[PDB]
């Protein structure tokens, strides 16, 4: 039958539809997954890009920097999902940096300020959901988190790929504490997509020839993979979570799963 | 059905212990019809075959033999009908001279033992792939074997050399895959209790040798976040077959570790 | 004598149990030309340092406090001379408050506790090397201390989350200080018996914590291949001072293990 | 000097471009009295030995040969005089045929082939490490030339998978060396246009060789934070100095990058 057939999955993430975590969304209710969606401060707004999502799913405020958001998660989620009714499955699809730690901007330039605010949202957090859900979890459940391969350095992500070497780490750690509760927690390692994020949040920050910048790393990461990448194409990566989310990967914990096409295992 | 109308090579079936007799019983539950590749004991390998959950056809192949590899695309054809191909491709073979692994000492194996080993374990891996990749669906997957070799471990010694070097080969075979829109992978388990692995841990290549690899499951299991069974092979199966559904598409040229999350913790 | 005719600028010394102490002496006996960096207990500093080969200037240098990263630059010249320039950047800095660290559950970490630690663990890398690079020689070298962040350990917790921000912070760092002919590494040390370790493994900071720490010291014992005496600090400052020297140069943005080989042994 | 009084066997010298030539003329700069082994042209090597800083023995050594690495440590003996022990060993011994690299496909490659690329390429480093670690020091080091095999890349095909085969051997035999507290490491280089890379990357390339190589060499030093200049050997021989001293006293089963940096960024 489908996939994720009677699964109860919270899924975090998202902004607009071009939001990894739309597609994430999209493809495990395709699968038959029962969703839960977290959105940040615009919760208005972030309805009306849900409602084109294929079923109806309720929609949670949660800001990960807010304590009291986090405190009344559980119980928020299952006075959405019924009481005596636990998850199988959480999805954290954010993060953050102020672009003074992006593009152009000197990596030596960045205020503390500004890269911790970035390491909360998209570090910190990781391990901030998972102490939030972890009690409202189902044994064989899983947590799955996004992540870009920050093993080597590159220009223009800067103090991103240092919050990702973090995140990292995180998850080991996270590992260890949803191990107990037979819990999976895993990242999956994406190639570039473009999304809100990444073509406007991420271009901004890299100055008059920020087009042909991203466009050069589509070429170059189609060329460098073995069966090519598509920048323009979230669905691969969105099939990954969901693989993830199933009971097919059942010994799978604190790792990291690369769907960048096979970019990472190749020079040239 | 996972794998439903699917149709898939499964190499490395000798006993009802193999991982690959696991990885075959999970593909077909999950509505995959197979093709499998036994090896010098042909008679033994029909017989344990017959005991899966569905007839399936068997082909001799010995890697090392070169006609064998030669009539492998036409032979599997002769079996699948003509006009069909391959959807998945499991590389579930390996071998290593007793010289080469347990008490005796790493510099005392011969390199004509240790290439024997290398060409079976590794070499292998690319034989098949050149082999099938001509008779495979763009979607497609291969998967192969592996056991974590980025750190060296006692009595595995020369073992540890051809998984070292199967891993750059996979990489490679990625390549060469790719052209096709073939997936390369491998499942990096962890220590699973074969026939061979449960008579070694019954001090039979040597009682040093049997209590390391005794320490070596317990560890395995203090470390796995989620725990680790060496004597359940479910788990590694349902891995590989996560990798020959379309649901790892834009995974190649990597290794999965289905090792209870082991690698990842220092104790 | 290694590091004869060099001056180089040492950070992270607060006892004679301290890697920067040690570090210091080694490089003081190879010629080398110190200037040190203390934090807060300044009159303690001053009265250890004492204690040192030869008599070198000491400055405050606390890496939370901006007034005290934008004086630095000017400080060490008006220390070393005008018109000369360091060859070295010592940078052995780590904190994590007692909430990300030891018997503490990893959950139970508030994000003030673990900002402080990361700010002063990894970002000050950084921050040392932007306020010291407009006055370092083409050849230079800047070398931190880490420890192995690659797999989770229990009780180091946080402080392996703020190793991994750094090993990353090095590799940007790299990229900078290329730019002025300076290299940038880590030396990924073994656990070495300083005051707050000894204190650790006598259940300071709780029993449970003691133990693990006893453990991986025995464990690592065992699997480095040369061994690993972890009362023994003058391995570890060797290895910064080959960094520090011009033997090693075309390494920059990477980490030297000096662990007794350990990182590379499973068992 | 770096390496005064030590005694340390070099091989892999055949033409004066190389990388064993360049680590020949350091050593000897820092005060090392060499021995030299050589294989088939004897009388070449002769006539480029004679063009170093200083007079050393030279010996024949095939390591696909028996009888050579049972008479080595005799042979060795013989040469720096009885109750004389060496405190390093220099491998810089590689090879592949043609048909496992360069233009030719990775699917084309005869196992034969790749058999003998291996055995010289990684499995000769544990021969030798056998054959030399009784006639060894306590503190002495073992050095082995390595290209990072952690990624596949074009043309270099099955030389880099003996390259993954050769950093599993080294951490093996880190674990023999221990025994007799001797490290043994890999120095893993970056390009070095040496006459038998030259002829490798030339004869892959065609007649489009010209602009291929200007963006190659062009393409390493943007990536390398530090640069890369492949017409130079000198920081490649300075860091297998640093490896054969007492500087690095806590590294062992590892690999030290000396490729300006290159191997920690993605562009
Ligand atoms: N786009 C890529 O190339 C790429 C590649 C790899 C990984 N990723 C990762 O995927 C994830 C999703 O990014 P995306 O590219 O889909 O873009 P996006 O714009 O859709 O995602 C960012 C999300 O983070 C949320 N967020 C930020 N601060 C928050 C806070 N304080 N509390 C709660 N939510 C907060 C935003 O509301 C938004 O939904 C991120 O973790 C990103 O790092 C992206
Ligand atoms: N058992 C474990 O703990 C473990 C863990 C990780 C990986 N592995 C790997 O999984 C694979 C399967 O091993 P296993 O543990 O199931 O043991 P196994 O003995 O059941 O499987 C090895 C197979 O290789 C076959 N083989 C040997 N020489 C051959 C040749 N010349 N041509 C063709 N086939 C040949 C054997 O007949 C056998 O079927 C191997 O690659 C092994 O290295 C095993
Ligand atoms: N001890 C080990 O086992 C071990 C192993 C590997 C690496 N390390 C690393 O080596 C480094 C030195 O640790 P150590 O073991 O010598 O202990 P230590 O306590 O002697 O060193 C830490 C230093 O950080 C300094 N410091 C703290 N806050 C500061 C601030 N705001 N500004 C400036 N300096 C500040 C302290 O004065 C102290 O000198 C740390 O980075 C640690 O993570 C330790
Ligand atoms: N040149 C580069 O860019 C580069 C980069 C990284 C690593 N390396 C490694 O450095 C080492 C030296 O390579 P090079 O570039 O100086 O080329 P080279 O041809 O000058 O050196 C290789 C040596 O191997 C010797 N050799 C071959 N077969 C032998 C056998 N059977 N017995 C004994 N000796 C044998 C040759 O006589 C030769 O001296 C090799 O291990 C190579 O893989 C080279
Ligand atoms: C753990 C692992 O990889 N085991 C392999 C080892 C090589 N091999 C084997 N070798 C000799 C006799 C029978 N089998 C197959 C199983
Ligand atoms: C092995 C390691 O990382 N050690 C560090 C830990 C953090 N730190 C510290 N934190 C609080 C009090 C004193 N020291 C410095 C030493
Ligand atoms: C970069 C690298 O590994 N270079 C090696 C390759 C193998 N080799 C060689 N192979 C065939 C003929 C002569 N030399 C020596 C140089």
């Amino acid at each position: 039958a489908g996939l994720l057939d009677g699964k109860r999955i919270l899924v975090s993430g998202i902004i607009t539809d071009s939001s990894i975590a739309f597609h994430i969304a999209r493809v495990a209710q395709e699968q038959g997954a029962q969703l839960v969606l977290t959105g940040f401060d615009r919760l208005r707004l972030i309805q009306r890009i849900t409602d084109r999502l294929p079923a109806k799913a309720p929609l949670l405020e949660l800001d990960v920097q807010n304590e009291e958001h986090l405190a009344s998660l559980a119980g928020r989620v299952t006075e959405a999902i019924g009481a005596g009714n636990k998850l199988d499955g959480v999805v954290h699809s954010i993060g953050f940096m102020p672009q003074t730690g992006m593009g152009i901007n000197p990596f030596f330039d960045a205020p503390y300020a500004d890269v911790s605010k970035g390491i909360h949202i998209s570090a910190y957090s990781y391990a901030s959901m998972a102490k939030a859900l972890l009690p409202i979890m189902n044994p064989g459940g899983s947590i799955v988190g996004m992540d870009f391969d920050p093993s080597r350095a590159m220009p223009a992500y800067n103090w991103m790929t240092v919050a990702k070497s973090a995140l990292e780490s995180v998850n080991r750690f996270v590992a260890r504490e949803a191990g107990k509760y037979g819990v999976r927690s895993n990242l999956v390692a994406a190639g570039p997509i473009r999304t809100l994020a990444m073509s406007a949040i991420v271009g901004g920050a890299l100055g008059e020839e920020a087009g042909a910048q991203i466009q050069l790393l589509e070429e170059g990461w189609d060329q460098r993979a073995p069966i090519g990448w598509n920048m323009k194409d979230a669905t691969p990566v969105a099939k990954t979570v969901c693989a993830l989310l199933s009971d097919w990967l059942p010994a799978t914990t604190g790792d990291i799963i690369y769907a960048d096409g096979g970019a990472h295992t190749q020079l040239l």
